């Protein structure tokens, strides 16, 4: 009923617990380092809600735009919630490794991989299991209803695979209706012609031959996409994680972005590809900031392993709409782009 | 002892109870209003952690420099941390007001005034209650629980921030009469000065130009006198212009004029963190002014008019402003061939 | 034709002369001073370059969908150059107030008051020469040319005026169409009526005054919308700015805003509103700065006139959009909302 | 000496042509584009005007306290300068693909290597010639100008400030074997450190976790191998993996063990921003191929290929990182228990 009532302040004010306090040598900044997680923890659950909640707007045959404009709404959100959880890394950094050396001892069983709730935002954004670099993640859980959640994550549909079949059923893919693809083929070879007529023109002879390998350089992008198979094959090696007509729907999108119809789903596209480019930059800060404390290997960590496991999260592996970031590759001039 | 038990996240996780949930209706805006709420209050929890660790060790008669060091770095921490808590604002500003409409009636007693941690903060720092703008009802009285008003009353008589400074500038080596004698030197620096600049003021060819520098120099007259004559000093006090005693008044100007050497500049830079908290702590009342009127306007169904918003709009004032005194240090400044030579 | 030639840094960075250097005194941070102001005087341009796009795109009959996402594009383009002039600031105050002291009386004729840039983004946003506290503004600059320029942004309308008129021609204030205000009078005496209802059941009978009490105020909110010689009163003292029916269209894209038809013109109204409060923050943090620097008075300035015109330019006299901001006063539940 | 005429905004505001209006056919983002690129280039030669200064004063025998803040001061203004240019990118990146692709064509000689303060500023920081990812051409190849190949030749001759900031850290007072003599103290105090945790480690109860301290201990020995033995830093300074000289790294490292301590807290303020600029160059590229994939892809019509997009990730590798040694002190720390005490 009342402020503190309301929110539970008797409970969420007292989860504080300093274990260097009640081993009678207390350190100052232990109070910080457990502040910094619990805030953390706490956006990770409201980052856990958005996400449950957009799976659900997009776990259906009908996307409206009324809906879209909502998981837009989330979507950026989350975008605002990840730039300030990038931004809690420079506080905990005001720690000295001298001080952090003083209570580290009393972590002991306590490690990163323990937080059910980062697991479960990497899973639920489409983190493959495959694709980890590796004790398997979820074997670091001993209780049952955290492997389960660990578990039903892993199974239930990822904002990845649900952006995926929303990208499937992209109105203009249709070969009855617009037939965007077949469009897009002939304009590709339109353009390319139309490329080649004018580098013969050219007046020096190194720079007409500059132009003749540029355009194969370009016919050899277009056969990644038109070719089913070559896309298949990059799909297979990591480079690609979309299926073919997701890929062509994205594709789609970022040609039409412009027109109003086009708007809302491209801005949905972009937010992902923020939200998996701001947990990079979280990743990039947290091992940045793991060296300045302990650096690549000290007294507890036996070698360096955990600090080049950190490192090894940097990598494409890790990032979920891959995909998304190489779309401006497939682009034709406004004036070859299909007519809607 | 693993991560979940040591951050006790069966305690922190197991406080979130949406009202429009318990009521069959649920709004699902009103989880960001929880934990936007929650994570100001951790952090809240933290500011007060380190405001009250830099008050012991401002509350000693010896401030050696390991302990200055030390303060700095804790100031620097707080000014990072209400940065953060500044740029938790826009987060809440993605919820609409026709969301807000459809779970602010539950919250019915519930107020921001009853932030127990908020209050805490600004009395730590140093806002007199004397000072507060009050339409009704004093500040203390919206707390019911024996507690909360024990806490309240201990960090207004406690030394605060702003009075434990105070004491800190007062002691300030280089004022002392029989040491470096800043305050005297400073007095004749100032004539030295001044007679010059009225001197040059005659030699000037156009008459306007001679008659403008004849009348800055009265004004700079005027600014000296505010600080050289202490009942001038004591008048602006009394008046809310100022709030540090005379003595910290000077022990203040002269951390500015020599913040360049090795010896004065920690001493600046803790100087220069309060001016920071200080402001920060009015962006954050700027902006979550800006959140009400854009959430609720500036009165709405359950406001009972617009007293709330006008209420908010007056804590933007120089009344709420702590250290104050040192944001219009340089006023009293004098050029460096001008300021007295340091000894040792 | 290359990057240097191009871009014309033989001119870009030939453009910085320190006079202390000139007078065989130099002040190492008389560098940081000019290159600080001439990049707030290149993103001023681009802010005028955008301006004036939108002011020609706002400044026709009619105004779609496809040009709506391109004033929404530019003028959140113009709050993020906003942001970061915000945050030139504190590069500026890294300038210790002795070192300015050393070169500032070179400065002399030249005043912060002569920057056309700064007064032709005031005029082309939409302050009025009539609410600036007050030589008049314009004086300062004795250059033909710069005074044309501001003659001009002042005559030709701001887009404060433009906004108002495609505000007033919004499409579901028609009377022979949707007819919003009529609906919303109604609207607003049904849900009242039904309030008072409910508030005579209450059991304590403090409370049941109360909401009687507060009953009345929000038909004198009304009163201030419904009456349009309140709206008329209002307007003189300067407590609107918006014609009576660019309030009403304000009003209804508020209310609408979730819908797919009304959120791109809500979000071109709270950018608005977002240049404006973003033109405040520098307001205040230059005050800030000019503080620290050289207090609310120093040799040189004659007094302290100069601070105080500053500390008044923070008032609600030199927000354009000041009617947006209180827009959420006249709001009523989405069940009360006239259905679209 | 009016407010244009100091700024020379007659010459700074008649810099912008946009090749698409010169062409008949403007495209209104090239203005953008321009605007950018030339608040960047202003930046660029603030962030060189700062290194220039900071290394004459570094190029001294004398490096007193007053001239150490100074840097300080001047080394975190570039860090503030840096933050504000990676916050320019989400401002270009408001441009679309297909209007970049409009006026891109125009651009054709030019290219973003022949930025001359960019590569000036790599090489004042300290970007060795030879760490650099080469595809083809040498990166000072792309300049044909004379000025700007004898720039970019003193840039790489003269001191930069990884080679003048290990000339002061080798001049670190409290590693003469005469005086404090922190090296030998620190061996042995190592020694004394694991021996006592090897004794500590036997009286383990279960034998899988004696064997886990003991191989730790190991992993420690073999990490105070590398540094106590100066063929083996030798060695790490050949393959890339260090670049300071084995006296500079020693006076980085007890900086690092004494930065609380007064003397030590400013010399470690030095090293921090260090660190933060490299930190800072590395986000901005970051945050440039991101754009740059944005805008183009990894491949394009006039590109010729991939190698561009390839080579800007390759220079996020550590070969760019000027002051790699410094992020990696925290593995020679031991407890404050064990460090050798200062005396005076
Ligand atoms: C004093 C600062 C910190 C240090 C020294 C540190 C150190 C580490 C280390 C060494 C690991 C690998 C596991 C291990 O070998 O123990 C790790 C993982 C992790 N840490 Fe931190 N950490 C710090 C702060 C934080 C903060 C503030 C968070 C936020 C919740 C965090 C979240 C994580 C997560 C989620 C992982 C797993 C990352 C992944 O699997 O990709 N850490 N950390
Ligand atoms: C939906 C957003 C919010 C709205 C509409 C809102 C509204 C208000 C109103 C109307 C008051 C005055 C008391 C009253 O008349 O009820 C107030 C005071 C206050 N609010 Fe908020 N608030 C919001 C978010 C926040 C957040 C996120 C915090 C952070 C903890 C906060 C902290 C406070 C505090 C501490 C006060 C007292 C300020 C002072 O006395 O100077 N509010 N708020
Ligand atoms: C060392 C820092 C600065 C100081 C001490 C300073 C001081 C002042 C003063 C005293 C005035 C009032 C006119 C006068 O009495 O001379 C003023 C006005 C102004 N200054 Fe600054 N200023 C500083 C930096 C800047 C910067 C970085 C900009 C950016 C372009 C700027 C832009 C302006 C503008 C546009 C005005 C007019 C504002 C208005 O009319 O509302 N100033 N400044
Ligand atoms: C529309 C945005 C931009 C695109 C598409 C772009 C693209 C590129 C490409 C492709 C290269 C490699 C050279 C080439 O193959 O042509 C490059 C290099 C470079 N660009 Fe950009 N760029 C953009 C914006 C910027 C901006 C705003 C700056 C700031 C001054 C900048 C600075 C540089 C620099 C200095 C290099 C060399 C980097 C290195 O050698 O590590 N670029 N850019
Ligand atoms: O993984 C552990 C951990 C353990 N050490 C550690 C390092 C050196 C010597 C002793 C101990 N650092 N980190 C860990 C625990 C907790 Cl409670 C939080 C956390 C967030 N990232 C990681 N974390
Ligand atoms: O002061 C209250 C409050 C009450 N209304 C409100 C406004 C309009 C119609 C109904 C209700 N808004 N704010 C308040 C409660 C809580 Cl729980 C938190 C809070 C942080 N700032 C303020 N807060
Ligand atoms: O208005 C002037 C000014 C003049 N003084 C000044 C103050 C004290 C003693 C001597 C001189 N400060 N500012 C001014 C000039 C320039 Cl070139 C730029 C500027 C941006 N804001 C303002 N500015
Ligand atoms: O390197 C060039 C460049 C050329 N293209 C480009 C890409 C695709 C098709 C045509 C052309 N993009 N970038 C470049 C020029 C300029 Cl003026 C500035 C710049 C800053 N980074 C790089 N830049």
């Amino acid at each position: 009923k009342i402020y503190g009532e309301y929110l539970m302040l008797d409970k969420l004010l007292d989860a504080q617990c300093m274990l260097s306090e009640e081993d009678k040598r207390p350190v100052h900044d232990e109070h910080l380092f457990i502040i910094t997680h619990q805030a953390y923890e706490l956006w990770f659950k409201q980052i856990i809600f958005e996400f449950d909640s957009i799976r659900d707007m997009l776990d259906a045959e009908v996307i409206d735009e009324t809906k879209t404009l909502e998981i837009v709404k989330r979507l950026n959100r989350v975008v605002l919630i990840l730039k300030l959880l990038v931004d809690q890394v420079p506080i905990l950094e005001t720690m000295t490794p001298l001080d952090f050396m003083d209570f580290r001892k009393y972590l002991a069983p306590a490690s990163g991989f323990q937080s059910l709730q980062f697991r479960l935002i990497e899973n639920k954004l489409g983190v493959l299991t495959e694709q980890r670099v590796r004790q398997k993640y979820s074997d670091v859980f001993s209780d049952e209803e955290a492997r389960n959640s660990i578990r039903n994550s892993e199974k239930d549909p990822s904002l990845l695979e649900l952006v995926q079949r929303w990208l499937e059923r992209t109105p203009g893919l249709e070969e009855s209706g617009f037939n965007f693809w077949a469009k897009f083929q002939e304009s590709v070879d339109r353009f390319l012609e139309a490329q080649v007529q004018s580098a013969m023109e050219e007046p020096v002879e190194k720079a007409k031959n500059y132009r003749l390998m540029d355009i194969e350089k370009r016919r050899e992008v277009y056969r990644s996409i038109f070719d089913p198979a070559v896309h298949d094959a990059l799909v297979r090696r990591g480079d690609r994680r979309f299926s073919h007509r997701a890929l062509q729907g994205a594709i789609m999108i970022t040609f039409y972005r412009d027109e109003p119809r086009f708007s809302q789903p491209h801005q949905l596209l972009t937010l992902l590809m923020d939200i998996d480019s701001l947990i990079t930059k979280w990743r990039y800060n947290h091992v940045i900031m793991v060296q300045r404390m302990i650096g690549s290997q000290q007294l507890g960590t036996g070698g360096s392993s955990g600090y080049q496991y950190l490192r090894s999260t940097l990598s494409d592996r890790y990032k979920v709409f891959l995909d998304l970031f190489n779309l401006s590759t497939f682009l034709i001039p406004r004036e070859a782009i299909p007519p809607l």
